[PDB]
């Protein structure tokens, strides 16, 4: 099961790492994903756990795009979690470097509920342009499932947890 985490709250965990490191440890039930809505896995969370899987992450998720369309900012989907996970929960925060409203951030991490457990990054934090202190907030005033943060960078890890109230 999942170690070296820091308990935030009742529900909500929090440690320092990669993210697809964890994943290939644990083999979580979950791991989400810091989508998009074109489950495009370029770059930041969505690049390194689709890179994990030697782009078999992107091969099903261009299929999932060819039958259903695009995600909505706020949204999810459910797909394999190849060799991180039994699943992937992709979900798509809002893209403050695209405009997109950050009053979707406590949208995108209500589908975080429908999960017991899950490995997840925060939301909308690095390559997305929120504000991670936020995200950290919304998410542990919004998930009520047990939730295992992975915090990549050390020093942002540190002041997350520093400014926890
Ligand atoms: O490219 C190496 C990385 C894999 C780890 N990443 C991560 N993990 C947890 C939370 C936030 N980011 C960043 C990218």
């Amino acid at each position: 099961s999942f170690s070296g985490y820091l308990k935030l709250t009742d529900n909500v965990y929090i440690k320092n790492a990669d993210i697809v490191e964890e994943a290939k440890k644990v083999k979580p039930t979950v791991v989400v994903n810091a989508a998009n809505v074109y489950l495009k896995h370029g770059g930041g969370v969505a690049g390194a756990l689709n890179k994990a899987t030697n782009n078999a992450m992107q091969v099903e998720s261009d299929d999932y795009i060819a039958t259903n369309g695009p995600l909505k900012v706020g949204g999810s989907c459910v797909l394999s979690g190849h060799n991180l996970a039994k699943h992937c929960l992709h979900v798509v925060g809002p893209n403050v470097n695209k405009g997109e409203d950050i009053q979707l951030l406590k949208s995108a991490y209500e589908n975080f509920n429908q999960h017991e457990v899950l490995l997840a990054p925060l939301l909308s934090a690095g390559i997305f342009g929120a504000d991670p202190i936020h995200s950290l907030r919304v998410c542990v005033d919004t998930v009520r499932t047990n939730v295992y943060l992975a915090v990549f960078d050390k020093n942002l890890y540190d002041k997350l947890v520093s400014s926890f109230l």
